[PDB]
């Protein structure tokens, strides 16, 4: 059939992130034109309903092609209303589906290690997707793990361990960043510039002083499971089968 692999770049997303229609189908995928080798190695690894899909890549010359999941329901971040965040049962149950992607991309050995509401993505049922595999790295591998050294990720959603200890465990990373984006989707505002001692909204927290923002906007249920989360001890933090047994993750809402 002539003329199905023709794609008209309509308008930019986010290198760069285009919006490409198919000529034939009239299909909309999201095109990455650009470390790279890396994207696209995890990339051909994934395969989850709450991972944008990969279709597959083509380098053209010195230019990098990606052909990904459109989701029209653009970012997480833009649902998220400044120092209000959204109705409860929302956070809740795009809550529930970035855990089904964590638990799928921590199952084969895949650490996100940028999570924020930039990179999760809805689609036209306003399901989530984890986008943005940039900073994705491998750390198991024939079932042996391994430690973290790099930093890598984005201040305001980076576990405290990342930027105290020289070698860290993968997993209670994004477990926390996880936390992050609960906060900002239950108080529209993030808590600290980082998570150190020097920070005073974060020794705040660890003086358990939740009548301040953002804790006083958030009821006391989804506030337990911060309080599970967001713990300074990665190896004392709650992991994802445990979350999936707290009280507000399991509260029917509506
Ligand atoms: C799964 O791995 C990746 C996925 C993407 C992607 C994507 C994507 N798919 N669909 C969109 C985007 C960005 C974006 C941004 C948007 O708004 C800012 C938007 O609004 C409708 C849609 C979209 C980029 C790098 C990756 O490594």
């Amino acid at each position: 059939v002539p003329f199905v692999e023709d794609w008209d770049l309509v308008q930019t997303l986010g290198g760069e992130v285009q919006l490409a229609v198919n000529r034939v189908t009239e299909e909309a995928v999201a095109v990455k034109i650009v470390n790279i080798k890396k994207e696209i190695c995890i990339n051909k690894m994934l395969n989850h309903e709450n991972v944008v899909k990969f279709y597959g890549h083509r380098r053209e010359g010195n230019i990098q092609y990606l052909f990904l999941e459109y989701c029209s329901g653009g970012e997480l971040f833009d649902r998220i209303e400044p120092d209000i965040g959204m109705p409860e049962p929302d956070a809740q149950r795009f809550f529930h589906q970035l855990m089904a992607g964590v638990v799928y991309l921590h199952g084969i050995g895949i650490t996100h290690r940028d999570i924020k509401p930039e990179n999760l993505l809805l689609d036209e049922r306003d399901n989530l997707k984890i986008s943005d595999f940039g900073l994705a790295t491998v750390f198991r591998y024939n079932n042996r793990e391994r430690l973290l050294n790099k930093m890598c990720g984005t201040l305001p959603y980076v576990a405290p361990e990342l930027l105290k200890r020289r070698e860290f465990h993968a997993e209670p990373v994004d477990v926390w960043s996880c936390g992050i984006v609960l906060t900002a989707m239950l108080a529209g505002e993030l808590p600290w510039d980082q998570p150190s001692d020097s920070c005073q909204e974060y020794s705040d927290w660890k003086e358990k002083k939740t009548y301040l923002n953002p804790w006083k906007k958030i009821d006391s249920a989804p506030l337990a499971l911060l309080h599970k989360i967001l713990v300074e001890n990665p190896s004392a933090r709650i992991t994802i089968p445990d979350i999936k047994k707290d009280r507000w993750y399991n509260k029917p809402l509506k």
